[PDB]
């Protein structure tokens, strides 16, 4: 059992805030979410 990551899981995670923050463009740069999930995915897909 080396399983990583799930569909499902990868929509639950972070969600709406790398979907539909996107197209508003007023939230992303206000970095309420968009920068944390950024990073966050920056952090943990960078090595693969």
């Amino acid at each position: 059992v080396s399983g990583f990551a799930d569909l499902d899981a990868f929509q639950q995670w972070f969600g709406r805030p790398v979907d539909k923050i996107i197209e508003t463009g007023q939230n992303f740069g206000q970095d309420k979410e968009t920068k944390k999930t950024v990073a966050k995915l920056h952090q943990v897909l960078r090595p693969y």
